[PDB]
């Protein structure tokens, strides 16, 4: 299935106008781009089109949270057009809208090899289908205007490419509303489809899931679905304290505890036993007197408990050994969620040590897949993006795939 979607390498673009949805939602500090990695990531798809004789590449994206009102002073894509030109080595024409007669005329039959970047899709309520007015009240798009917006986008190319996996979980106009005969995943999308097909359809084995992060209750369906796919699961991060309080009566102090998640811990452990999944929980911890980067630190074990007032913010050295044992056994790994508060150096050792192990595993042929969002931020922070098999470009989207969902943007792509 994820396997059988049309991708850009299989799409004839010679003489065609290409309308391409890209992820240019770059971090900003008052209109200046603080990280251009997303822009670089789209260059292979763009260059492929140009190298294979595309008449034009029209780029559409969003930036920030305009909520369906034009906010060009705060969330304009104009700075991205400057940065893209530098990265591509080609002129980029920036348009101050993304739909309407002037845009359509500009994109109808441009000079061959033209690269065009449109203004922020989310200045229009029709993109998301909803937004907020100037009073901050919810507005709903009108069907006739959604149809018009979609029809306008559809005029801007002869074929469609979606290289914006980070939005593919949303049934937005630019994801599902472009009415062209061929709709292909770009090269970023292709890597997401391929690697998550390994995670979901045909894993190498033993297959290990490393599930960390903060909250349990938002990860129930993720854990549940992964328990149908994996042979081993590490449960780490803040989630672990709910499991340990329930199963061991551990004293956890002020560590994160999920009162709803607590009521399904035994249900998940039961499913793991039923499917033969080996669960690895942490056994030791770095503690902190408060949730702060420069908190006083201590140590604890499951047996010692955590003192009243104190929280467990990372795993300890014996946990790291047990985690490394599981990684050593694995031929495929999916990792969603850091195993400690990686943002702060005092509480990053567990996540860094585990990253080191996943990198070593990759070196001897382990297929290693990092989910988007905070686990991906870890790879960027320690320069390991090139040393694991795959770092997903979409946090929410990777999580929804791993839950077992059909992503509307993926489903909209042409088959075969
Ligand atoms: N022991 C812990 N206590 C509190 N927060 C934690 C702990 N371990 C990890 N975290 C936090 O988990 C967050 C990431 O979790 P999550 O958002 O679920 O990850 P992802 O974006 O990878 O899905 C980070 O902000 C990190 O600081
Ligand atoms: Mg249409
Ligand atoms: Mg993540």
């Amino acid at each position: 299935s994820l396997s059988n979607k049309l991708t850009l390498d299989k799409l004839d673009v010679k003489g065609k106008r290409v309308v391409m949805r890209v992820d240019f939602n770059v971090p900003m500090k008052n209109n200046q781009i603080t990280n251009n990695q997303r822009i670089k990531a789209a260059v292979p798809s763009i260059k492929f089109c140009l190298d294979n004789g595309a008449k034009s590449v029209v780029l559409m994206s969003h930036l920030g949270r305009p909520d369906g009102v034009p906010m060009p002073d705060k969330y304009s894509l104009e700075p991205v057009a400057v940065e893209l030109k530098s990265l591509l080595g080609k002129d980029v024409l920036f348009l101050k809208d993304c739909v309407g007669p002037e845009v359509e005329k500009a994109c109808a039959n441009p000079a061959a090899g033209s690269v065009i970047l449109l203004e922020n899709l989310r200045f229009h309520v029709e993109e998301e289908g909803k937004g907020k007015d100037a009073s901050g009240n919810k507005v709903k798009a009108e069907p006739a205007k959604i149809e018009a917006f979609r029809a306008s986008l559809s005029k801007l190319g002869d074929v469609y490419v979606n290289d914006a996996f980070d939005t593919a979980h949303r049934a937005h106009s630019s994801m599902v509303g472009v009415n062209l005969p061929q709709k292909a995943g770009g090269f970023l999308m292709k890597k997401e489809l391929n690697y998550f097909a390994k995670a979901l359809e045909s894993p190498e084995r033993p297959f290990l899931a490393i599930l960390g992060g903060a909250k349990v209750a938002d990860k129930i369906q993720l854990i549940n679905n992964m328990l149908d796919k994996v042979n081993e699961m590490i449960i780490g991060g803040g989630m672990a304290f709910t499991f340990l309080k329930v199963l061991n009566n551990m004293e956890i102090g002020t560590s994160l505890f999920d009162e709803e998640g607590a009521k399904i811990v035994k249900d998940l452990m039961s499913k793991a036993e039923k499917n033969g999944v080996k669960i690895t929980l942490p056994v030791d911890f770095v503690t902190a007197d408060k949730f702060d980067e420069n908190a006083k630190t201590g140590q604890a074990t499951v047996a010692s408990g955590i003192p009243a007032g104190w929280m467990g913010l990372d795993c300890g050295p014996e946990s790291s050994k047990k985690y490394a044992e599981a990684v050593t056994r694995a031929k495929q790994i999916v990792w969603n969620g850091p195993v400690g508060v990686f943002e702060w150096e005092a509480f990053a050792r567990g996540t860094k040590a585990l990253m080191d192990e996943v990198v070593k595993a990759t070196s001897r042929g382990c297929i290693t897949i990092i989910g988007g969002g905070d686990t991906a931020t870890c790879c960027a922070k320690w320069n390991t993006e090139d040393k694991v098999s795959h770092v997903s470009t979409g946090g929410g989207a990777s999580l929804e795939l791993l839950e077992g969902k059909v992503l509307p943007g993926v489903d909209a792509l042409s088959n075969i």
